[PDB]
């Protein structure tokens, strides 16, 4: 189903278990650093994204902090 954004899976698993959050509370489209995600946690998560080889800024990610939007920016600024 999704290609680069497959990756985005292991995101998903790993903020869920990091925040102690459950796959019904911690939904996608919820705002991380309203759900207890730091920025240092943030920027830490680009220091993963870059390392896959993901050409992201931090404001990006900054501005929202969501795994929604982060699914989307994933694939579509990657060539797929």
């Amino acid at each position: 189903d999704n290609r680069h954004a497959a990756d985005y899976q292991q995101l998903r698993e790993r903020l869920i278990q990091e925040l102690n959050l459950t796959p019904q509370q911690l939904h996608e489209e919820s705002n991380l650093i309203q759900a207890g995600l730091d920025s240092i946690r943030l920027m830490r998560w680009l220091h993963w994204f870059r390392k896959n080889g993901y050409r992201l800024t931090l404001r990006e990610l900054y501005a929202a902090p969501t795994l929604a939007a982060w699914n989307q920016l994933m694939l579509s600024r990657s060539p797929e």
